[PDB]
């Protein structure tokens, strides 16, 4: 199988003038790169995909392409939604347009079934020749990919190699490595990055490393080279900051963060997402100082 | 304020070879209008908005605008989106190709907050001038639509006029109602019709009326006119089917339904949406044997 | 069957120097009769049965049959256990000693399954010849006495007449009362008191009641004459106070408020309840200024 | 400090004609010892807590210390109570009578706020002078003892030295061994074993060490030794009997498989709880096969 593991992002998307700055976003892709991120992840939740039209989403996945073009980080584009013949559109995309792999998020709203998720997942696999990642976040979709169904997706599609996933549990992560221990299971809750890498998960799917990619390349690193005593410390130091990111709905947090930081001209989002609270503000200022930050 | 209440129907949007139905569409509005509906909303969640394309949905608009024309029955067109502009768009649409009012789902997905959610909502209100009525499930989307959010939208916004409740909380409909008892609380839930009518709720947006129109036009009416006796002896009638229209996700049964009563010519999704299992599928089967389906 | 119906208060324990205030105990149940109360729970989960002695939990029974004996007031004296042998001892010394009925909350803690929640209330309602009444409360028990198992105890064995439900689950409200329409369905949850009642339910077991026991009673009354229209404006013009009277669990709020309104001696609770925080003593101070509240 | 940690044991309380069968009890406590156990855990929620009189819990406890004298198995005392003066007396108990320390359930069904389950643990921690271990077990005590709460009481008291969780939150586990890295953190949940362990945890209080104390002892000491692969493994083998385990309420399952082991020669359990269904039954057998079981 044809993988893409590791310490990666999932981009912000950066606006401005209600437009995606897209010199400023291919400067944060760099930024990446040169602190010891695997791959980066455009047009994820974190990068508002919701939001942007399916030209601006395919936008966003050449120039995370084009700026990685000449390096050794992927671009695991994001390539989910929750119609099987848009989500084949955005796999079909991003395999034309050189991106190594695809991110597709578990159908979100309209709640299908597991027979469905599994019909669904093998149109996109067999939509294209490159992996195929898993991301479960049933919080946000309102469904689960099952382990059955993530199993038997592994297992009868070439392609589908693992899963992303952000449900805060530690059993189903058990239970997938347990049943399948070759899939490749991506952490994509910051929080738990190092239980998840110390029971056999390969990478991470990180918000936190936006702000602070060095920090989340480092954790990643050592845990992959089973130096667990490190990888927990940085996970553990992380841990405020690693929640303080989700006291609103990501990717707020993270991109006050990154404004905060000088990382990103303007605090602009697309509606129906939009600034934190005062409050919220002043916590996540409270937090990042006690990090830190790097510049470009 | 504006508004539209009563009995209405959250339509199936019947496919067939992938494509719509737009003849079998037609048909199966005017059915509703012979069985005492009072509205129709195209493309709702029932309808599968998220798989239909932007020309699909506005074409489902304009045919139930097309066939309720000549009649009492109004057309609330399902106009929801996660993307504020995309919600604004179909607004517009709805508004210069003569629907009624709009439904617009609570943002999915990407859950923004309360904050955010009033001024997605402002942005569609001060769109058009026609009445919106929110619409909260936040079993499929990830966010609620706090009770204080909806009292000050429906306070703020002059065609904001109620909310289509598909939460299974009637400590809400209670506190929204106590609190705002000029609101127009709409059921979204069948299977408690009678209770959210009962609290001074003024109709339903029903999933079992695309069946039975006449049992839910009668339930609603008999209510409207505080004959409570009987649209509780209704309510209870439909029970077993309001919730086997359930035992998959909404809109896999009741198709299901409609294709075994030979009111739709094909059993077709559209993917991650498929057919329910063989179980479930007679299941569906039984317990339509207890009610007495209207043909056309 | 014989029933325990109408309004029905779980009445507070106040204590004194850590002892049951027994003097007043018997002042408190006299003025529920004297504001239209038919029956009163003495130690339900409002009287803080985890933390009385098994004599002192036997001493509110009895002083609350002396206080009824000559009155219209029943007593449905709380008898439930999470160990069958224990509620059986209450169930009999209940009986023994002259309740009129009893209570009994679904075992807590150890979470039986639904074969042994038959197997716990059968052996209840066969050591005894008085109406048993099953208590759903999930929240509090780990558990949940599903609608099949209710209903099959109600057919099953003679003295058990119907549940309090405290579930907020209006669902399975119409669930019970469409397919067994003859139990008495009773309220325990005053926020919804009247939804619960709108449905057919039967009666309510309060804790609003201990403070306002003028209103919960003509609530409940209104809603039996069929009077649904009074019977929701008590429950609208009651939310306020009945959801800040769970701002911290039941019973600290209720035994705050009766603190506050000179109802009761000292605001003593046994550990491990406790007063409530500064923030919520004065919060529930300010809603009760908003009602008349009846003296001795 | 002093502390209790390793390879701990819930062990089940054998019934035969419903009396506590003390001579199983002593035989199989010393099955335990002779397995690598660190601690055993007399009258836990495995050792039906609820159903036992306060006598016979008093006499599981004197056996486990009884069995236990000139071996290095300390135990663990189960002690908690949802009454506060219920759960001090307990813990007196213990200690005069030998125990090593006591373990303490959070208050169940009376559900406490943090501010009562602080001074309900911190009143039970200054009537004795031996470790205390909190108990957090949310799906069955309708409560959560909070991180902070948890912080508060290890630092503010002596002999609380740490908490068994078992609420499937490995989120908070890395929240409270980051902020409070000096406290034990202990697995309550088998399934998750490793992944606590893996981040600090320094024990297990386990239901399948009932069954298979070697497997679990070596796991637990594997992962105390910092052999990751060697205690993941086990881990993994364990999870289809760590999850079967709880096809039904513990201890219903564990102690089917104890009695189709041949270790306690009748099925017995007090009622609320049962033997399990007839399907169950066999599941649980035949998830026995795949494990090598001791004798005595
Ligand atoms: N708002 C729609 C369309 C997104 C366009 C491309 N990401 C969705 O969330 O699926
Ligand atoms: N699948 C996208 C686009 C649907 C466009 C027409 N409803 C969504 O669910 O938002
Ligand atoms: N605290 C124990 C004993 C209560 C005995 C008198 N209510 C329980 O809640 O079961
Ligand atoms: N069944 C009651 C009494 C048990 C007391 C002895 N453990 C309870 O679990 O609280
Ligand atoms: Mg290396
Ligand atoms: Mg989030
Ligand atoms: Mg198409
Ligand atoms: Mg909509
Ligand atoms: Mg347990
Ligand atoms: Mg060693």
């Amino acid at each position: 199988k044809n993988i893409i593991i590791g310490a990666m992002t999932a981009l912000i998307t950066p606006f401005k003038n209600g437009k995606v700055d897209e010199q400023s976003y291919a400067r944060l892709i760099k930024r990446q790169i040169e602190n010891g991120i695997d791959a980066v992840v455009p047009v994820g939740t974190t990068g508002e995909s919701a939001t942007l039209t399916h030209e601006e989403h395919r936008t966003c996945i050449e120039i995370a392409v084009e700026t990685c073009k000449g390096t050794k980080v992927k671009v695991l584009a994001g390539a989910g939604s929750n119609a099987t013949h848009e989500a084949v559109g955005l796999a079909k995309f991003a395999k034309e347009h050189g991106a190594d792999g695809i991110l597709s998020v578990a159908p979100y709203y309209n709640k299908p079934t597991q027979q469905g998720l599994y019909e669904h997942y093998k149109a996109i696999a067999q939509s294209v020749d490159i992996p195929v990642l898993l991301y479960n976040v049933p919080g946000r979709t309102g469904c689960e990919i099952s382990t059955d169904t993530i199993i038997k997706l592994f297992r009868d599609c070439e392609n589908i190699y693992g899963v992303k996933e952000a449900s805060g549990n530690i059993d189903k992560c058990v239970d997938l490595l347990a049943h399948e221990p070759r899939m490749m299971l991506i952490s994509g809750e910051d929080a738990i990055n190092y239980p998840i890498l110390s029971n056999g998960g390969k990478g991470v799917i990180s918000v936190t490393s936006n702000l602070l990619p060095d920090m989340i390349s480092a954790l990643t690193h050592f845990a992959l080279d089973e130096n667990y005593k490190e990888a927990k410390k940085i996970n553990d130091e992380l841990y405020n900051i690693n929640k303080i990111l989700f006291c609103e709905s990501n990717p707020i947090p993270i991109k006050t963060a990154m404004y905060l930081a000088g990382l990103i001209e303007s605090l602009e989002f697309r509606l129906p997402l939009c600034s934190p609270s005062k409050e919220n503000f002043a916590k996540i200022e409270e937090v990042m100082k006690k990090y830190k930050i790097k510049g470009f």
